[PDB]
C-alpha cells in the first residue's frame, strides 16, 4: 500500500497474510479473505509457483508476536480453470485455499462478505485497500497492516485512452489513480472494502498495477470483480 496509514488491530478481522517456507522460515507473499473457517479467497497469479504454503490469521504486525495469530497450512488450492499466467489481462485472476483445520472465530478472526452477484458499483464509490505490500514503487514491504482509500473509477472511465484502455475488462473493478495512493507489490490477492448499505463488503481481490510503477496518476489499481465469481465460488466449496 503506498500512501496509506496503519490500520487498527481489529478494523479489517477478514485479512488474512499468505507466506511460503523459505529456508526454515516463512516469507510472507499475498493477502487473501477468510470466507469460511476452513476457506480463503484470493488471487490465482499468487500461487503459480509450486510453493509450501501457510495461512495466517489474526496477524497485524508481520515479524512480532501479537498474541492472536492462529496458523494453518493449506491442503488443497483450486484455480479459477480459465485463468493464464501469461494473460492477467485477460481476468480470472482468482483462487480458493482449503485449510488443513478451521480456525477459530474472534474479534480478530471473521468472515468476510461477499456482494451479490452481477452487482456493479457507480462512480467514485467510497473503497479502502489493505495489505502488507510494498509501501513505495520497488520500496519495502510493510510491517503492519496499512489502508488507503480508494474510490472506484467506473468501467467506462477506466478503459478510455488516457486510462487503461483495453487492457481493463468488465470482469474487473478499477480504483484510485490519483498519483499519491495506491495497491503496489505484496498486496495482491488481498480485499477491496467497499462500503454498500451500511455495511463493508469485498467487492475486489488485487490483481496489478502499472509496470510504470505503483502509484501513477490515471493509472488506478487494477481488482478481480468479486460479484462477478459468486456462482464459481460457491460451486466450488459445495464439492470440496
Ligand atoms: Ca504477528
Ligand atoms: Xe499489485
Amino acid at each position: 500500500v503506498v500512501g496509506g496509514t496503519e490500520a487498527q488491530r481489529n478494523s479489517w478481522p477478514s485479512q488474512i497474510s499468505l507466506q511460503y517456507r523459505s529456508g526454515s522460515s516463512w516469507a510472507h507473499t499475498c493477502g487473501g479473505t477468510l470466507i469460511r473457517q476452513n476457506w480463503v479467497m484470493t488471487a490465482a497469479h499468487c500461487v503459480d509457483r509450486e510453493l509450501t504454503f501457510r495461512v495466517v490469521v489474526g496477524e497485524h504486525n508481520l515479524n512480532q508476536n501479537d498474541g492472536t495469530e492462529q496458523y494453518v497450512g493449506v491442503q488443497k488450492i483450486v484455480v479459477h480453470p480459465y485463468w493464464n499466467t501469461d494473460d492477467v489481462a485477460a481476468g480470472y485472476d482468482i483462487a480458493l485455499l482449503r485449510l488443513a483445520q478451521s480456525v477459530t472465530l474472534n474479534s480478530y478472526v471473521q468472515l468476510g462478505v461477499l456482494p451479490r452477484a452481477g452487482t456493479i458499483l457507480a462512480n467514485n464509490s467510497p473503497c479502502y485497500i489493505t495489505g502488507w505490500g510494498l509501501t513505495r514503487t520497488n520500496g519495502q514491504l510493510a510491517q503492519t497492516l496499512q489502508q488507503a482509500y480508494l474510490p472506484t473509477v467506473d468501467y467506462a472511465i477506466c478503459s478510455s485512452s488516457s486510462y487503461w484502455g483495453s487492457t481493463v475488462k468488465n470482469s474487473m473493478v478499477c480504483a484510485g489513480g490519483d498519483g499519491v495512493r495506491s495497491g503496489c507489490q505484496g498486496d495482491s490477492g488481498g480485499p477491496l472494502h467497499c462500503l454498500v448499505n451500511g455495511q463493508y463488503a469485498v467487492h475486489g481481490v488485487t490483481s496489478f498495477v502499472s509496470r510504470l510503477g505503483c502509484n501513477v496518476t490515471r493509472k488506478p489499481t487494477v481488482f478481480t470483480r468479486v460479484s462477478a465469481y459468486i456462482s464459481w465460488i460457491n460451486n466450488v466449496i459445495a464439492s470440496n
